């Protein structure tokens, strides 16, 4: 049966992994499918409570990572070997057997949500709640799920698909409609202004960025443009736009004014503007309109031994106007139709886990997200149906397992320019939450500054993350060298396919604490993998201190290696994967050089902290004895193979066809000199560099008219 508990113990592939289960810790193997390759496990007790912890079992020498929430919206990663290392509230969980990998999955089951939380006594307990005094239960089946097997990512995606089929209650990543921001460079105007955003400010970071030659397609109007007063905390007053995104002429026509200027002027394809899921953070004035009442977040224990400010936060002493649930729809749909009808595309939805916090009497955490994503994901899809809808602040288990519709989530707490602490970690937390949120909606790795001593470090993360890339920058200050690497001149992406996620290699180890390992993300192109590697040591959040600080490290400078392989899923780039022996051309986007790796051969890396390097890797295609090829893409830009639409092989015309987008110079391997390389049917110039078989040439101008992409042709 694969995974088992038989004695007191679990037993995974014959490997004890858990000792000590108590008698009243239950499993099973049923559901829709029913019959179901792990377990879900679950506990009988002998009261009705709206809280419970129980132990199940004891962990000791086994390697884990867990993901586990810092502060109530935000997750971040945690290593160890025993039990009491693992901390409250753990969202996800992977164990290694030294070759075999187990994931744990805490559920909602009902109106309970389940975490775990690690014990003196190394026993992992599961921790369920309703979050509601009135919501009582005293026993449960599915409140927690097993799997194992060989491939740790096929195994969290499998494990994700078995509960789905279950619950019924999300989708996959996958399966959901990206929307179309995704594709292009935008502006987030939260960093440049912060609530004292204005039209006028809008406009002018729009221009700025456009006329250095890298133009946004998206804006995110950010936290400031809504009418909120006091009653010192702030609260929704109406839903249209305040007085500074009012036309300086005719104030009756709003928000509509700058949305029209960024369309019909600038050349924008979308604007999405930020909202708190409660209207604002200090939800709406009480009233009528929409049911509000004032209320005030209930504390959890292991949101509040993480996080102990959280007691004392304004939002906890000074409540918030919640909206009914009798009319949230009423209230997320008055609001989108305002917005729709004036010309936005979608919302950024912030403050997404108060909800946990206020279900008081209302059912509790679960039905409370429940009903507010409910009425928000029809809203969205009447009125912004690209599906413009950017979760934020929303890493509770609560809102992923009704996770049905919406398709971007922020993967880590913010972006902080001013704090030099936040760089190194925000790296580690958008790679590690990645593996486990990415396989409900596509990681944002958030915005960033182009003029930061931090921006390649971000700006190359971003480039690898699949997700939207974007800047906050302030109006003029720009750094458009480093904006070229990411931009293209109609002011596309070279978006990478799936969430940027560490190495196998770097599951276990953490790179922000262990002293001695370097990060390495890996994502796909169709064509081409890409490898990022960091030194993110020397910050991380603190057990004692509670919150982010710097810690000793042993040396500045560390050696790490990369070989083609730890781009996980590289064979899926190779164009005969049956017959490809693993080799790989290997390009160094930060030193512009081309080695080629044979298959297991690594290549050494240094990097001090801070610091990263960026590698294109290439399977390379042996079209006969002694000539051999693999493309690399825009040489210039972090996600070079982002550029290759297509290509194919002709080993029988000693040719290679491609379909390329953008423009710049455009780079591959060959074994040897080509003939003609041909662009459009005609010939061009290239370079060759015999030594590394680099092939070079510039691609002028974007494609024009009924082209779409470049169709080259190589000669070899």
């Amino acid at each position: 049966p694969a995974v088992r508990i038989s004695d007191g113990n679990l037993i995974i592939k014959n490997r004890t992994i858990l000792t000590g289960v108590p008698d009243n810790v239950i499993t099973t193997s049923a559901s829709e499918a029913g019959p179901v390759e792990g377990v879900f496990v679950g506990a009988v007790f002998n009261k009705e409570e709206s809280k419970h912890i129980v132990p199940i079992g004891t962990l000791r020498n086994s390697r884990f990572m867990s993901c586990f929430r810092f502060k109530l919206w935000w997750m971040a990663q945690r290593m160890g070997e025993m039990g009491r290392d693992i901390p409250y509230e753990t969202q996800f969980l992977l164990v290694e057997s030294n070759k075999v990998y187990t994931v744990f999955l805490p559920l909602i089951e009902g109106s309970f949500r389940s975490c775990l939380q690690g014990n003196v006594n190394d026993e992992v307990e599961l921790c369920l709640e309703s979050g509601d005094v009135d919501t009582k239960r005293s026993s449960f089946t599915h409140s927690l799920y097993i799997h194992a097997g060989t491939d740790p990512f096929q195994t969290i995606t499998d494990a994700i698909r078995t509960v789905k089929l279950h619950l019924n209650s999300f989708r996959q990543r996958h399966e959901k409609k990206l929307p179309g921001i995704v594709d292009y460079f935008g502006w987030c105007t939260w960093d440049a202004f912060y609530q004292e955003v204005t039209q006028e400010g809008v406009e002018a970071g729009l221009k700025s960025l456009a006329a250095g030659g890298t133009p946004p397609k998206f804006v995110i109007i950010d936290d400031g443009w809504q009418s909120v007063e006091r009653d010192p905390i702030f609260r929704l007053t109406g839903i249209k736009e305040n007085e500074k995104f009012k036309k300086k002429d005719d104030p009756n026509v709003g928000i509509k004014n700058i949305v029209k200027i960024a369309k019909e002027k600038h050349g924008l394809r979308y604007v999405y503007v930020w909202h708190a899921i409660t209207g604002y953070w200090g939800g709406v004035r009480p009233g009528e309109e929409y049911g509000s009442v004032m209320k005030y977040p209930n504390m959890s224990k292991g949101v509040v031994e993480n996080d102990p400010t959280w007691k004392t936060d304004v939002m906890t002493l000074q409540g918030l106007g919640l909206v009914s649930p009798k009319k949230v729809y009423k209230f997320y749909n008055e609001l989108h139709s305002y917005l729709a009808d004036a010309g936005v595309d979608g919302v950024k939805v912030a403050v997404q886990c108060v909800l946990e916090t206020l279900g008081g009497g209302l059912g509790g955490r679960v039905e409370l997200t429940r009903q507010f994503h409910q009425a928000l994901d029809s809203s969205v899809a009447k009125n912004f149906p690209d599906n413009g809808c950017i979760a934020c602040m929303s890493h509770n288990t609560d809102a992923l397992y009704c996770s049905k519709q919406a398709a971007v989530i922020r993967a880590s707490d913010d972006f902080y320019p001013r704090d030099p602490v936040s760089h190194t970690i925000h790296i580690a937390s958008v790679a590690y939450n990645s593996v486990f949120l990415g396989e409900f909606m596509q990681p944002d790795w958030d915005m960033f500054h182009s003029v930061h001593p931090a921006a390649e470090y971000h700006a190359s993360a971003r480039a690898i993350s699949g997700g939207p890339l974007y800047v906050s920058d302030s109006p003029g200050k720009h750094n458009f060298e480093l904006l070229r690497k990411l931009v293209l001149p109609d002011g596309s992406i070279l978006r990478a396919r799936l969430p940027g996620r560490p190495t196998r290699d770097c599951l276990f180890a953490d790179p922000a604490r262990d002293g001695v390992s370097l990060l390495k993300i890996w994502n796909m192109n169709k064509y081409t993998g890409v490898l990022g590697v960091y030194n993110c040591q020397g910050a991380a959040w603190s057990s004692t201190e509670r919150k982010n600080i710097f810690h000793q490290t042993k040396t500045d400078s560390l050696t790490g290696s990369i070989r083609g392989r730890d781009v996980h899923s590289i064979s899926e780039a190779s164009t005969d994967p049956t017959t490809w022996n693993g080799d790989c051309a290997v390009y160094s986007q930060s030193r512009g050089e081309l080695i080629v790796m044979p298959y297991n051969v690594s290549l050494p890396v240094s990097l001090k902290i801070r610091e990263h390097e960026i590698f294109t890797v290439s399977p390379i295609s042996h079209l006969v004895d002694g000539v051999s090829f693999a493309p690399i893409g825009l040489v210039n830009m972090y996600n070079s193979g982002g550029a290759i639409e297509g290509l194919r092989y002709e080993a029988e015309k000693m040719k290679v066809v491609m379909e390329v987008k953008g423009c710049g110079k455009f780079g591959s391997y060959s074994s040897v000199k080509p003939k003609r390389c041909v662009v459009e049917s005609n010939e061009i110039a290239f370079e060759y560099d015999s030594s590394s078989g680099l092939v070079t040439f510039e691609l002028d101008k974007m494609p024009i008219e009924n082209k779409r992409f470049h169709l080259i042709q190589v000669e070899l």
